[PDB]
């Protein structure tokens, strides 16, 4: 489906995003977190763009009542089917960020304590000016010097990125087992009537095809016949 | 089936996911035993997810008594059937984790006697957290400098963990053995009021597509003449 | 469709363009700001020129009033569909552009703060004409000594690109779901004149084609028989 | 078959599995022969497991007498046509266990004697608990630090462990054409009354899938026109 | 058609061209301004001869008046649409060979200022005749012994003939663009009387087939009865 | 047939064997010409096993006479034909590891005279078990230091190994041409009641089948009505 | 055919063949002319076993005149025909061994005048046994010290067996080409009753076939109502 | 056709020919000139057996006048079609080997003049006999140590060798061309009565085809009653 293509591209986007962590401590943070949740918000609002029925929600709820064609409750379903569809992309971004653990690395190497990993004589004699500066650039493999430190901090934050990972992959899966035993009571056999509009408007617009269709056919033969001089009708004739 | 490709799904899962051992001894075991325990309960409460019959069995069990259209005992026999089929996935990853041995070797190597595989005089003049912290570093490959003592003891528990890794095989078919010479006379013969079920749902939602359809054709044509001036219906007023 | 392949081409012309950014700076800003803007404006004209309803746009804006075929709401519809269909390879050059980086770093390398990355006694000793004319072979790799406070320069701007790439798509995506929630209202079904216009010029010219060529077999027929001295018709006399 | 599938996943599990013999002389015997005699009972369990006609065969023994469908005789048929299908897997691990000689290596090369293949003074020097110490790292490829008396010793039971893998498929095949000479009159021609019930089994339940069907073809057209007002057959009448 | 075959000629003619620009002043000019020019008036006749309707063309012009079939301003028509279909693989190749800057590189590298780039040693000490024998042999890749400014003159002609190509890009697509939306004014519905005279000669000569075939069929059986005496006819006979 | 996937599998199972000849004198005539004879009995009385018609010969032997369906001149046929066609598999892995000369150079290495291929001073000196020992490690590629000598045994004892591979290939051939001139007589045309047995038992078979599913029909009407409570037939009751 | 699959046979065996000349004076000519001529009978006697008429053959040289079916001049062209086929094959490999050279290298390099070659003081010194022993090494390209005789006699032989190997396929040519100018007045039109006993034959076992068949129809409904109690035929009945 | 596939195999030939020039001037001159002449010798005897008109043509020249079909006039006419076919193989060949100049290099490299190449120093020195010997290995790479006088003769032999090439390739086109041109008056017609013989051949054999299976028909429903007891016949009996 379209969740399924968007769930596919969201984990193509990251393998072709190459990420370019800046090294600096007022940059690593926003940049870090920020990707953890800027392709989110894109992947949501792209997930309400290439989904039609939003367009027959918004025209739904721009009439007054009397005219409006669904129960208030029936209007709030499609909104709610409309998420829960929209949420996958997001959250296939979420998980491969937070398995992958370079979001994690470029957004927290700058709270680490660095005595726990090695040398600590790297950052005795310099300032916590410099001593961030130093810290910051963890994430950037070819500005660090030290490549035992630079192991063992990129493992263990990769580590607690992946714990999170799974703590976030259990509590999506959790609450969509939840909406898979609270929801269809709160649908209540209501989609029963958003499928016969469904059907009410596709076949009106197909409807309207094959009626335009045949209004061109009787204009089309007056123009020809004041074209070159001559109305010939083939088996289009059979409509006519 | 689907649990076909779940466990598929699961041991491909265990490919492409790189292994991240912390080297740190609080944070070793619950890594290594975390994974191990952690993706099988997302890979069951998946199962639950992706079978459409936990919402069935959902909204049999919201209603009092009197309106519902099994026994106890037959809603009993879905919990049981979606429960055992769900239970692939899992242990197709904890027996995968097993025969390769990372997470008992990220687990279980602060534990570890350290005379037994090579250097006595590696550990003795260091501290006991110091000790612990040597030792914590054999899974990580690239902290770890003696090369003898990390060889014979991740051969050593790749081995224990391939021994378990047979022993829960062998106990999981003998489990499965089992169910399939006891629960046979649990079901007595209820299953084809659950296919009869599974038919009276399946139609009846083909039934309303064929019935709003034909509800859909009687709107389509009164609002195709309102539509330019022209009601027109090709074979699909055959349904009409 | 014709977005379609015009969104590929829009990133495969990316993909084949080779960037050769001048390392000097008054051709600095123009080459690389060049690149962001002037090829947009090459893929926008070319989703007018690629589609052919604007040359149906174009008599009709040509006649004066009384024979014009729309009113002048459908042909400013008309005008808004095929610039919101033509905006799209547009965006994608701007956003892959943005995310690659490599126009920013181009254009705002004379403007760094090169005391921030590196080695403050590599500019200290030269005039400001030489100041910018160090600056400017940032983005030339083959024309810059310096790889640390080239990989430290070139990784700050491909970070603030990333964010004004990400910042760009989310002020593309955010507007185009306000026009799925805005536009069919302004709109309002004219869509189906203008469908019923697209039917009537379509079938006009297929008549117009079986008008002529049965008008020319009446001509070929006689020409054939002047020709050797012999009129000769297979099935093709059935049209006659 | 079945059983076509299990003899190449059980010499595909062979060359998927990495052996990963330890090297130590308390665990080298139960690491060695229990991988040549426990994969083998857990692919004959899965033999029976993946073999639906012991559920048939379970419910068979379960009843009492004058309710059960076979003779005693012919219950003893289902259990040796099961048991002598699903010793292939079995036998195909053990063959390819023994032709690799990889288990006879790691379980027998603490019993070798060392002076048959080279210097006897490498062992001359060593108390016997350092002589099995040494023995006892022959499997182990980057642990044992002489190569001729290792290449010696494991080609050495590499013969013997082919020699055991030949007469073990001559007394395997040997036994199965003694039972294509035997068990034939111990059939009797019982088979027709096991393929007449394995019949009646198969469209017992097939005529239940169009008898249920058809009883939801009745509960659906009910339930259809309390649905929205309608009730609606294509030709699914057909079978009403 | 013939001109996405043409396109697709002429970027592949450019990339199996090997372009060996000579390193003399007195060549250099005339060789890469020679290839920007001379191969689109080769791909502009070659548009003109794989394109048949410039033979119809021909002989209208040829006749003098009151035999002519196309008024003054059909034939003006015809010359048109050839015109503009034909100047496709022109532009492909002046677009690019002007993105990759091979042809300006060779044509104006004795313009050059080489002070702007690097050593000004280089030249000084070299009369004018020997300053452009120096300067000439720039695009000569193996010729050229300085790499700095050799890199840093390569690099700013393929900058300004990038430029050159994407201002002449859009300078093609604002032409083609003013022609779909004035020319159909300027055809005014002639390209009917263009089409019915196209269909005209396309059955007329289908029709000198039949009846030359026909023709032949009576003279291929009087031939035949004197060939070996005998006349024989199959389902050939049909037409006869 | 068969007998062309035993060839092929008998030449498989050589190249994916890997010839692992032990180096002592005592165990190396019985590991090479082992080889030579113990796979083709393996690969004969698998071709007894796999030749379902020695199971036909199995009860036809079994019975007393008077019940017997052939002469026993007849039952001495289908031993002849099962016989000659079994022994492709056996032949053609006896010349494929003649062709190869591993066999030969394992088993008859301890024979050869060392003194007809180079230096005779490697055994002046040892003793006659050491002599063994030395001449026996010739096939031992990774334990022979010699390389001139080994070279020219292997050598030798190849060539032989492939003259009594083509001794053996031309008196199997004239063998099995002696029975394409003799055999057919033995015979006597007596495979037409072999024939006429062998399309009995199918059809027999076979009209088993359809009866028993017939059978299968009547038992699984009444057992569909006791069911649910409904007996129905599709076009299953065709044979009702 | 069979001689197609015979010559691809023949030329693919002597690819896969790995010559292995010893480099004894004795058993130089032995092997290298017998390779030459025994795979030639070898290939022949499987041309006439592969090639079935021969059985055919055979029984009629079997039995006495008056039951005798063909004339002694129609059994001696069946001799004939079945000959000349099956000399393709051994032909196709005394070709592909003459083009190669490696048969007359190893046989005929005792042979040489090494005065001819190169250096005359390598035999000069050495006995008529050392000297046979030097020059039977030249085919065994890594026992061979000299490089320049080595290839100045290789190259020789290479070429006389080029000689010899063209100056046989122009007898083998020239032969073939003198019957079929002679051999079809040898036939004499015979073949058509040899055609005519061709299709008796084989139309004699297909109705053999046919009649078996339905005597086997026969017995398997008589067979059917013992087994069960049923007597059932579906349209197998047709041929009852 | 046949001349196709002789094209092809001629070309193919001389790819996986090796050529293996001796170097020694007796030999130079028939091994060389030698392969120009042979294989043509023998690709066109070859193209006289595998036309099988030849055979047509062998026993129409060999019955007296009177009884023979054609006149001779056309028998010369097979002749020459039947020749001016089978050159083709043989001239594919000797433009192959020309322009490839590896057998003019062979034969004609003992007639150089060394002084035009080289150092003259070479030779001065040597006797005439030692003249030869120098010169007759230019052709073989291996085994002439100045690769500067190699290199020069070679280049000028290949260089004349591909003049004879062009020249005979030319005098083979312009021969062709003259017979395109003539033999048409030649053949006057009397194709014809080729081709009427051609499939008065071909119908016979197939008309004896269905006759003798007709025949066989009749001998083998008398063998078959005789068979087992009863003739059948399917539809078969529709020739019958």
């Amino acid at each position: 489906g379209i969740c399924g293509i968007m769930a596919l591209a969201s984990a193509q986007m990251y393998s072709s995003f190459e990420f370019s962590c800046p090294c600096m401590p007022e940059y690593n943070y926003t940049y870090g977190i920020g990707l953890l949740i800027i392709p989110p918000i894109w992947f949501f609002l792209l997930g309400f763009v290439l989904n039609n029925n939003v367009s027959v929600l918004a025209e739904e709820w721009k009439r007054p009542t009397g005219r409006r064609t669904k129960d208030p409750s029936v209007l709030r379903y499609m909104l709610c089917s409309i998420t829960q569809r929209s949420l996958i992309a997001p959250a296939v971004w979420v998980s491969v960020t937070l398995m992958d653990g370079k979001s994690f690395l470029c957004a927290f190497s700058i709270n680490l304590d660095i005595e726990k990993f090695g040398n600590a004589s790297l950052v005795i004699g310099m300032t916590e000016t410099e001593k961030l500066k130093f810290l910051a650039r963890i994430p950037c493999k070819d500005l660090f010097e030290d490549n035992e430190v630079r192991v063992a901090a990129t493992r263990y934050i990769k580590c607690i990125s992946q714990a999170c990972g799974w703590m976030f992959l259990l509590m999506m899966t959790f609450t969509a087992f939840l909406i898979r035993a609270i929801r269809p009571c709160f649908t209540q056999a209501s989609y029963r009537q958003e499928a016969y509009w469904a059907q009410y408007r596709a076949n009106e617009d197909q409807l309207f095809q094959r009626t335009a269709e045949v209004h061109s056919r009787v204009l089309a033969a007056n123009n020809v016949r004041r074209f070159f001089g001559f109305v010939a009708l083939n088996k289009d004739d059979e409509e006519l």
